[PDB]
């Protein structure tokens, strides 16, 4: 039941990759380049 959410990440791997801004895998703390462990 849980699975994907929002990824508003504005990163650089998540503002190139749009098939995973519906299903990343960070919580409401990635909106900044960090340690951004969103999908790959
Ligand atoms: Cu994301
Ligand atoms: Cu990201
Ligand atoms: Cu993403
Ligand atoms: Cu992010
Ligand atoms: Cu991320
Ligand atoms: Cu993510
Ligand atoms: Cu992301």
């Amino acid at each position: 039941q849980n699975e994907g959410h929002e990824c508003q990440c504005q990163c650089g791997s998540c503002k190139n990759n749009e098939q995973c801004q519906k299903s990343c895998s960070c919580p409401t703390g990635c909106n900044s380049d960090d340690k951004c462990p969103c999908g790959n």
